[PDB]
């Protein structure tokens, strides 16, 4: 029972990915301190790809081709996932992707554990409009995830007679110059909501810069599908507060499942790793890989795959399951609002988990 | 009634795209020599983007932003389509894409007139295996269409217990060196079928090179989803013959609809433009844009769009229609085999047009 962990320790998204790696290590901790799997311990491998799609492919290639790894948990940014995908498909291996993403992709060797657009973007557009206004400006990092995410958010805003004023992109490793010319464009647009697909390090700098250009008084909230407690941990409470995020989970949800997961994260994560919805996704997907294998009684991919879709996990977010029709997950969706003191204050929560529909045709979408 | 035509006159795919532009010009010829549309003539615009995704975006931007064009027919290579897409979506314009492509994309402003994977790749994999063998080697040009097409063909081959030996990519503007190292890899692989996603100019050079490395006697056939009469026109009959292609149409089909389209193409295309299935797709989609507008009685996009999905065209290939659930087309699928004298000899034909399913989940696929 060998498991490969593809999560950055350095790079643009080092903080979020460390949060993910740890939720994964914790799932294996408990799966092991439960007799392991087959009385044999599940052992993990880690390599820091530093958020580079070529080092992710190389690392995947080394884990698979040399270490005989057939099961992996990892990747956050979409281009890095796409770089590893050919590798896992050739090798008949399996990869669990614990991150929200743009949709429009299918692979029999990848289990998608974060929300497709219909699970986060769809509920969010309805909440933003029918709560803030209809004018929005998009700002994203310059790669496939923001671009594709804004393509679909384009469609959603129109469907609800909203207006997309601008669509701005900044480098993943942005200079203050970029950040300044961008915020200026956001400032002058006069929008009611700023939709952010800025990931990693630039996230907190973006947020603070917008706050700082606005100064005293009313500035649009920043909505995001990625900002979590990890990025939030890097901002000042007045910069953080009021910002909106949709995630199938937050560290502060009421329930016994959340608290158990939490008080446990607190007793295992190192001080530089934070509890986020993405660590939560890497945690439940890692359990399931365990459970499926106990049930299959083996560490063969076919053996484990057949059981993957028949195990329902009672994850810290709510019950979860993986659809066999597209390899995506039934996930909850929560729209939280950050506190003046930095806590995510859930404002809305989906009545039940949303089934995944990766090919997002907006008119065929349920309307929140 | 102004129509923008985005088709290359020069570049890697100049020959195929010229074939497409002409089928489009011919549709407008007849639509005009029928009283036009509203007694007013439909006039077209053309600009040569030379197969460069940045010149396609620029040209689209100029047609739209300066010439007030809201309707366009154009693009062949997927990256060029993706480059124009943001432009048409912002501008609320409409684009008809008369080309086969990789799937996994949706836009409310793009009408897909060529086959998604389930309409060409799916029937083909079954015909290749259950007729040639199970060992195949993939060779594609180096861009998003071949890569994504081979991703799905990967899945299809496995589903039918076939074996994908190698996956080779060559530049769109390849040097003989590349072509030689590639064919060597194809030669040594010992496959029963070579699946080609090589487009434009390199196509005929690839085909001939493979023939020439093989010499006398048994060499695998080259299957393709793109090779047409335009590329075929550039090869020697012994290099061309035996090669396999799946297209919803061929110039030589038996019917009265094909012959009418054909004898007509012959009296309008200039000698350097050939009759292909892609000129056929640009032709029916251009009629429909006409028809929808007569019916809507106007050249407003909303007006025309509402009628788009209610008109059934009796296209040269068979009856066609555009699905409102995903903007793709019900298309026929034919598997032809080239003559020792260069004619596409249909070998199989789908019992009815295949409905489009752009999000290709192979197990949920009908099995041919």
């Amino acid at each position: 029972p060998l498991i490969g962990l593809l999560f950055s320790e350095t790079g643009v998204t080092a903080d979020i990915e460390r949060s993910q790696r740890y939720g994964a290590l914790l799932a294996v901790e408990q799966l092991n301190r439960e007799g392991g799997v087959g009385g044999r311990p599940i052992e993990t491998l880690s390599q820091d790809p530093g958020g580079d799609p070529d080092r992710y492919r190389l690392c995947a290639e080394d884990f698979i081709r040399n270490r005989g790894v057939r099961f992996l948990v990892g990747c956050y940014m979409s281009h890095t996932r796409k770089a590893v995908m050919p590798v896992v498909e050739r090798a008949d291996a399996l990869l669990c992707y614990p991150t929200p993403y743009e949709g429009f992709e299918y692979s029999p060797n990848i289990v998608y554990g974060g929300p497709a657009p219909n699970q986060n973007s769809a509920p969010l557009a309805a909440y933003l409009i029918r709560h803030y206004g209809e004018r929005v400006v998009f700002i994203g990092s310059d790669y496939i995830y923001p671009r594709e995410s804004n393509h679909v958010m384009r469609h959603l805003y129109r469907q609800h007679g909203g207006t997309v004023l601008e669509e701005i992109y900044i480098p993943l490793y942005p200079s203050d110059d970029d950040l300044q010319r961008a915020v200026e464009r956001i400032y002058q647009a006069r929008a009611d909501v700023v939709f952010s697909t800025v990931v990693g390090t630039g996230t907190a700098e973006l947020y603070r810069a917008i706050a700082r250009r606005y100064g005293d008084g009313r500035r649009p909230p920043i909505a995001s599908l990625t900002t979590s407690e990890a990025e939030v941990a890097k901002m000042e409470s007045d910069v953080a507060e009021g910002q909106v995020v949709v995630a199938p989970y937050f560290s502060s949800i009421d329930t016994p499942a959340s608290r158990a997961f939490v008080q446990a994260c607190h007793g295992f994560f190192p001080e530089n790793a934070t509890i986020t919805a993405w660590a939560e996704a890497a945690y439940w997907q890692t359990l399931l890989l365990g459970r499926a294998a106990q049930a299959a009684g083996n560490w063969r991919v076919e053996d484990v795959q057949r059981h993957l879709y028949d195990i329902d996990i009672d994850a810290p977010q709510g019950p979860v399951r993986v659809e066999r029709q597209n390899n995506h997950s039934r996930l909850s969706s929560r729209i939280a609002e950050i506190d003046a003191r930095g806590v995510f204050q859930v404002r809305w929560q989906s009545p039940e988990p949303i089934r995944p529909d990766p090919y997002v045709v907006v008119h065929n979408l349920d309307d929140w």
